[PDB]
């Protein structure tokens, strides 16, 4: 099993640490705040109060032993940048860091961060897509033009069949799944019916899907 | 006109406001900080400096005209809670609010928030899934058991065919798409080939996919 | 005997705790300030320094055992709201909370507070009634129209008898008590005399009493 | 004209100012905070931003015209004390001041305050009486021994008559009023009936009433 | 020997404590600052860190045993006033307090301070008298009209005799002493000579002395 | 014209400025606080808001015109020191400065201050002399050994004559003045009488006077 | 025109700006503090108040016109780093930055700083060399082994000649200059004499010079 | 060996302490910050946490034993000045102090500082000389007119000989050294060649050198 180190137990890093630990991985939670450590003590293999900008405390943690180190420090850009620098000079294989803005991304890029993440910005995009289009529940982009979308079926689609709703020739899309009352249906047959308030998964071009939304539902 | 209002120009709300504006929607940016307002002025239809906890300043914005109001206030839970309370008493149809923790979710729930979002927490889980499994790029959960995953093809899958990589019978899964050098292939034929570093889209049970990952790739 | 818990040893909560303890009830004083606890240590069954927003410290207090919990936190609305939420999730029978303003009342209402109190606001009304009318010492409202009032007798009423001051037919009111030099007289006979600077208790309609005040005294 | 001035727009003083204004009196609202002044501007004849510790600003208000000046300053004891001192040296007839603790009462006493009020402390006692005894709604003390109490009638008293509930001979008390469904009854006849959840007004000795509570209801 | 207590080890109180201790009196130095106590530890009989606003700590000091208590607290008027109040309620014979301004004097007056001192204000007057008149070194006022002054002899008075400088008939004053090279001369004879830069002590009317200054020296 | 400038409107400097102005001198009040300047505006010829550490603001005041500049800055030793330094480099004739402690005296000494004053320290000694000896009202030291003292006559000295109270032979001292009911007597004759509570002025050796106090009065 | 811009008017940057201006170069002084800008206004061609972390304010300065931009920001490492990042992305040719510590040097290095300076650190070494060796006034290092040193001639070297003080054969060094009473001598002849307290310039190996110091002087 | 004491472990003082310790001298590092002491603990003979403004702590250090004491306190001018004063009163032989500005220099001068240093200001001058003239690497001034300069050789001087570049007659200067690829050449012969990007050391008049720069290279 791979060993993970998470520095900065915020909302983001906290989720990572908690979710990773649930996966049965060796995860070390690191934070400068004692209260933070106490909170996630029950959600980590080891939890240590430490200042990650201190090289001596860093070596005391044995952070060189870890293949993955996650820097989830946000507000204090100084701490985030300085920590990443220390890690890179310690030849840490994989360093993932949470960024605050465009310029924070740039400096992390230059000092050799392996992966940079913008949690709020990315979610901001996702939720915005669901505001303008209440029909969509969730989605994933395959490219700039193609995407898979989970839709909330309306009354317009109630008791409609898959062959009634021709998507492969009329809109160039394909229905991938139907979720009814919790029960799930994968690669549903052309005779399969969709009822309102079910979860509908469609695959195809972005413009095509929206066209199906405007006309079909 | 569908009018959107975004209160709290943080990393999350800022993205929402910017992304909503990009889609060509009437969007009003609202913040207590003048510097924030000046920043997102170029990324909104209208940008106004205002304290959202003030009912008078709130009415001055013409907030009755908005169908959607997004409360993206984070650090100051008092402001977030009080703003949401004001909106519901002003009979705003749809109120989406960013939450800080479990208990903030609860109080927002009781006072009639329509949708509660945990941006950092949700991304934390997503990134954690990619930490433990370097193969996965992105995914979407259909249910507690079923998921769609975009995989980074390895050398083990280089120049391998779909009928060669039998997933419908061997693993109970199905290949949805292949992305090669940017070019995309939807519902690929059994003769379609996968090269290394291509994007592979697979659909099925979580455990099944992971089995394909360990043995297949 | 019923067991009471008082969180927030301010001027209000302090009085409650002190007065309840004097009544020979089991009362627990709780405050985040060590100095507060030391002050009311002599006025409680048990006095414990604790942060009421901490669920672990809350369970350590055994707050689930109490039928009555009084939240007298004022300035910090966050603490007051969060504490009440914790209590409600712990299924506490009776939760009384001190409020700061109209909107603080609303959120406490929504999260299931059993009784909300506005000490200063209510007293503000009481004292205001005594400013405009120096004759009144204290009072109680039976309804929007009817009230009982304690009056300071003037020279105009000196050596006047109850039958001389006809209140039942002339003003529709009734004299309930006379307090002379500390000595008290209940349901006084029609032959009973009132001297100046005595305490006079009258019952009837608000407008009628004021009429008696303008004309009678 | 009787002119009232309220200094210190807190919860207490704010209510006073608002309530005085409601009675149709000439009321001047005074506060050091501009936001406070703006708030109670609609609830006062005149509202002026001013530091009450400044004699020049005080004279500028035209404070000689006011017969009543209310000092409702709480947190800053220095401001409360200094303001009161200024008023008496400006020969203001009646100076009522809100007190924070025992020692604040003492110093205000020595410097010639006409009336000292303890809003939170007084309500604390009142509420405490209703905590230990859920039957009582409100009350007023005639003396150290005698009191008038408004009771919430129980099922034990449902459909019971006044002559049935003998209190003048059995408990030494007297029923003053009955409030049923909003309708009020003053000095009710011996044939008048009490239904559950009605408001019952009783007069007598404190111990006597409590005896009626334990045995009668 | 009399026992003295000095609260507030500032520049003023510090001098008092140091000077009193040098006189061989039992003096207690009291201050809230630990650093202050350490400084004057070598200049007092007993030195104790204590908050003088705390009644319990006050009794622990045994402050009731002292005939003289000096309150030399300046900046914090709250502490100065509250301390004096505690002392007066403890029936302390002689309470001397340092004042900050006119209104601080008034409240101390009302709460029963025995003597109030204005060190800086009084010295301000003294030094101002020496600025306008460089001839005067020091002085003492017998009344509004009469004073004793120590003068710095000029060249105009060099080698002048007392009988040459007639002061009893010409100016109505009298020379009291001559200080030459450190050597002192008391009640000097009419034949006694004064040299420049000696210290000259004159007694008489203020206007008369100034007249002697303008014409004589 | 002799022009005086007072920098630092504290208790000390404020008195100086006020007292100098009372004598009819051209006095400029200077302070960094606008509120201070407004206060002593009525007690100065000119009052200007200025930071005395700024050479430009200093020259703007027209400080070259002043022969006397008084630095009465206390708390901020940096400001006091820097101001004094500027004045000497601006070749100001006479610079008097208020000192905070021994070391502040030393640095001011080295940088060419003309006179250094310790207002609180000097009064502390004076008051201490009156604490140990309730008989003394005020005094002045002629040297290390000789002093003039104003005494409050006791009953022991009531109706006693000067020849009765022989001090020139019995104690080696001399009576300089007697103040009775406000009326003053200078160089009183051997037949002049002293009544109780009169002011007695004695001149001589410190030990001699104290001997007269113990035995004589 | 060669245009220089100096950002951060500290002790270091202030000297740079002042010195550059003295040489007759077009120099722009930039600082976030208005007081700083006002100060160096007289020592720059143009002086503008600006926050250097703001790209808009940066472009407003006309920073594209400058070939040299000096970042002399010290305390705020965030500002220093962010400013440098902005400059390189604005394609500024030569960016010189003042560093605070080793790690600040590293990050500035990675983001493309052209020259990094350690003013205090460099002087610290220089002064240290003069502490241990009182003979040396100043020096310059040619390499790790070779240096040029200016020495203060002792009495041991007074009236000694260059051929008398043989350094080319005896110590392997060479005398470059002699400064006597201000008068300078370059490449002095073998007959040239050295007097005490003259400035002696020697060139050679570090160890050789020190040997000459111990034995020769 | 001489014993050194360094107070104020900043960038400047830190370098001094580190460099001196490397020279094998007895050096004491003194700082009020515990973190500072821990940092330079490895770079000093003794390292002690102490407040240098405290005379008692100063004597505890045994600072009187040291011949050299370096005050490297910058930001807090009060501490720097007060420390120097203490040292001078302790008769410390050599006291070197770091200054912040012109006026800080003056007070240090007056209170008897032996040497005053301006690290940033001096370096500011040095670097400024290298900005305007990119050819110069480092230099030393012999006087106002004469200086030794280290130059970066250009292509214009590539493969040029010393006799080709006549400096003694044509420009009045002399080439002192050539540094090629790290290898150094001292007092190079007239036949010696210079290649580009070598370090060139020239000695002569400032204007003459610049003339050689403009025309020669
Ligand atoms: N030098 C440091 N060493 C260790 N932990 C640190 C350091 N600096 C910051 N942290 C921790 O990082 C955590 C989260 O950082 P912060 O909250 O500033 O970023 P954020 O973006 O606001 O967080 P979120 O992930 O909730 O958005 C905090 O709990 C803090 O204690
Ligand atoms: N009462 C208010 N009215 C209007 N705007 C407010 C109010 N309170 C806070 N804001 C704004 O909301 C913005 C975002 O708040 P904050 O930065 O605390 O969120 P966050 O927890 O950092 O979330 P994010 O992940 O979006 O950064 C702030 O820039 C602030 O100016
Ligand atoms: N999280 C907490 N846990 C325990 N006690 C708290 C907490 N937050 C506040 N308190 C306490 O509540 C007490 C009173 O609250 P606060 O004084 O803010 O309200 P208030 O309205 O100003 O008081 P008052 O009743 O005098 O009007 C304080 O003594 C404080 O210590
Ligand atoms: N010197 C002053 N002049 C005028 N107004 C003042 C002064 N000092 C305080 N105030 C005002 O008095 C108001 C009430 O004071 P404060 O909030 O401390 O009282 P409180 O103890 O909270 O009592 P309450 O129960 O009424 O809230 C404040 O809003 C403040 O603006
Ligand atoms: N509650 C308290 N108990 C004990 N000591 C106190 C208290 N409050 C203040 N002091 C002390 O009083 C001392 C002097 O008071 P402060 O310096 O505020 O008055 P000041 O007029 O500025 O002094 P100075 O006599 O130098 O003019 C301080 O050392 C402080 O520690
Ligand atoms: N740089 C400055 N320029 C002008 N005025 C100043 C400066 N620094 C301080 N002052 C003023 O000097 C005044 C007196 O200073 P401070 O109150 O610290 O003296 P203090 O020690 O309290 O002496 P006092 O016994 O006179 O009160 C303050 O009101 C302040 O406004
Ligand atoms: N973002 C910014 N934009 C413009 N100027 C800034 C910014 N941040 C700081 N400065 C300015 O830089 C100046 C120097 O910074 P600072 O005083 O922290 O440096 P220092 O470490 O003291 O170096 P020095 O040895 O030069 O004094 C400050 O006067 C400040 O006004
Ligand atoms: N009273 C004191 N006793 C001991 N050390 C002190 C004292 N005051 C300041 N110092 C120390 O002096 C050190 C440097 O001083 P400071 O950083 O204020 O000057 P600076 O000019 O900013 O430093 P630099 O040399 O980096 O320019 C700090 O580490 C601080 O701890
Ligand atoms: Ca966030
Ligand atoms: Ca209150
Ligand atoms: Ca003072
Ligand atoms: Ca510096």
């Amino acid at each position: 099993n791979k060993q993970f180190a998470v520095i900065g137990l915020g909302r983001f890093g906290g989720s990572i640490c908690k979710e990773l630990h649930r996966m049965g991985h060796e995860v070390l939670a690191v934070d400068i705040n004692e209260e933070k450590v106490n909170a996630y003590a029950s959600y980590a293999t080891h939890a240590v109060i430490a200042n990650a900008t201190e090289e001596n405390e860093l070596l005391s943690l044995g952070i060189r032993n870890f293949e993955y180190v996650i820097v989830a420090i946000g507000a204090n850009i100084q701490a985030s940048t300085l920590t990443t620098l220390l890690l890179k000079e310690l030849d840490i294989p994989n360093i993932w860091v949470k960024a605050q803005n465009y310029y924070h991304h740039k400096v992390l890029e230059k000092i050799g961060a392996d992966r940079i993440i913008h949690p709020e910005k990315d979610m901001g995009v996702k939720i915005a897509q669901s505001l303008s289009d209440e029909n969509v529940l969730n989605y994933i982009d395959l490219s700039d033009e193609y995407s898979i979308v989970e839709l909330l079926a309306t009354r317009k689609l109630d008791s409609k069949s898959i062959i009634d709703l021709n998507v492969r020739a009329k809109y160039g899309c394909t229905i991938l799944a139907i979720k009814h009352h919790g029960d799930i249906c994968l690669s549903p047959a052309p005779e399969d019916i969709i009822r309102e308030q079910d979860c509908l998964v469609i695959m195809g071009h972005k413009k095509d899907i929206k066209r199906f939304e405007n006309e079909g539902m």
